[PDB]
């Protein structure tokens, strides 16, 4: 058993609610927040810039650090760090960025990322400002992540639609 309330079941493992993934976290505390980052972790805008703003920028801060230690992320790649006053942890995962011209086969790459947690708070991969078709990221995250995924989905009209269209 654990804490997540109020979401559809789709599959054995992944789960779907309309929520704002920031209000989610306040309330859950998961162990892992999904963050859909960049390669850069410059948490600007979208769900990133949201799961910043909640931290007041402590998450940019450590973030930062983490750059100029290691670099770049890879498209497809991630990385554990805080999980701030959300979660005890954030899965910093990159998706390709449709709007800048990446490789959509490394959506399935960006997922796998997610197997390597048991259980996970997360978004869609590459929706919203990462311009993938949100339909097409939920069927890749059903057909590649293993672990128990809680997906918050922020528009009310989306997330009626990706049930309703959910094979």
């Amino acid at each position: 058993v654990n804490s997540f309330s109020g979401y559809l079941k789709l599959t054995d493992n992944v789960y779907i609610k309309n929520a704002d993934i920031v209000e989610e976290a306040k309330k859950v505390k998961p162990t892992v927040v999904v963050n859909a980052a960049n390669v850069y972790l410059k948490h600007g805008g979208g769900v990133a810039g949201a799961l910043n703003k909640a931290t007041n920028n402590a998450m940019q801060v450590e973030s930062d650090d983490y750059i100029a230690t290691n670099g770049p992320l890879k498209v497809g790649g991630s990385c554990v760090l805080s999980g701030h006053n959300l979660a005890k942890h954030c899965l910093h995962v990159v998706g390709p960025n449709v709007n800048k011209g990446e490789d959509i086969q490394l959506l399935k790459s960006a997922y796998e990322n997610f197997n390597q947690h048991e259980v996970l708070l997360a978004p869609l991969l590459s929706a919203g400002i990462f311009g993938a078709d949100p339909i097409h990221s939920l069927r890749v995250c059903v057909d590649t992540v293993r672990t128990n995924v809680y997906l918050a989905v922020f528009d009310k009209n989306l997330y009626d639609k990706l049930v309703s269209s959910f094979l």
